[PDB]
């Protein structure tokens, strides 16, 4: 099933990498955010989120996979009321592949059946891994985006722009994608000094209209290990090499 420190130097090798800033949306790496709707399937639409990206990099093709399909079909994951990330990989694996999202289209909390036979070719991965705690940034810049979950609040859903830090949750409630990290060197408006901040970039599932065109923005440090609001304790990218 892989493990991080050996898959690390298949790609890391070992230069040490600017802390500062990498974003996935410039280098082919991010595909469009979608709407889960009503129905929490964050867990469905943040695996399906990931291979989209490395299928985007790793062999360089542009797909939406039908998140439905895995809803219907995963059976580690409790529909439309859950899951969990390691589950869908492993259960992902299982089916050997997940439908075009348009043969598959997606229909929210709507009750469909699971049909394997709804299209004709499908897309696969070869393995998953778990990133740990603190190696993040190393795993975005040469690994790719990940799939991780997170401890949500009310003021949460009416962020818009700029660097959040605001309430966070009492456990881990939400699964999203991380696509990579930066910085904006912003004046403290009170010692008004060049401060800088640093700050993770994040695609959620509920639509272009909701925060930065669809994504948000965390605050972290330098290191990337200020993982506010329980970041990424449970944190997994996909392989299919
Ligand atoms: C990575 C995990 C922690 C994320 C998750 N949180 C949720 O809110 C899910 O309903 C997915 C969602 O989109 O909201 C979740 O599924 N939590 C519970 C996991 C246990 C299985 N779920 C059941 N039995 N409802």
């Amino acid at each position: 099933q892989m493990n991080y420190e050996e898959v690390i130097k298949k790609y890391k090798g070992n230069e040490n990498f600017d802390h500062a800033a990498y974003d996935w949306r410039l280098h082919s790496g991010v595909t469009p955010v979608k709407d889960q709707k009503n129905c929490g399937s964050c867990w469905a639409f943040s695996s399906i989120g990931s291979v989209e990206s490395q299928y985007a990099i790793r062999k360089n093709k542009l797909i939406t996979l039908s998140e439905q399909e895995l809803v219907d079909c995963s059976f580690k994951n409790y529909g439309c009321n859950g899951g969990l990330i390691n589950n869908a990989f492993e259960d992902m694996i299982e089916l050997g592949g997940i439908c075009t999202d348009d043969d598959y289209p997606y229909v929210s909390d709507a009750p469909n059946l699971c049909n394997i036979d709804r299209c004709t070719e499908k897309y696969g991965i070869k393995n998953y891994l778990s990133v740990p705690d603190n190696k993040l940034k190393e795993a975005l810049r040469f690994l790719g985006p990940i799939s991780i979950s997170v401890a949500v609040s009310d003021d949460f859903a009416f962020y818009k722009e700029g660097i959040f830090d605001g309430e966070c949750g009492d456990q881990l409630n939400h699964a999203v994608m991380l696509v990579g990290f930066g910085m904006k060197e912003i004046v403290n408006p009170l010692t008004k000094k060049g401060e800088k901040h640093y700050y993770y970039i994040i695609k959620n599932s509920w639509g272009q209209q909701w925060g930065e065109r669809g994504f948000i923005n965390i605050e972290t440090d330098e290191s990337g290990l200020m993982r506010k609001c329980g970041l990424g304790t449970d944190a997994f990218i996909p392989l299919i090499e």
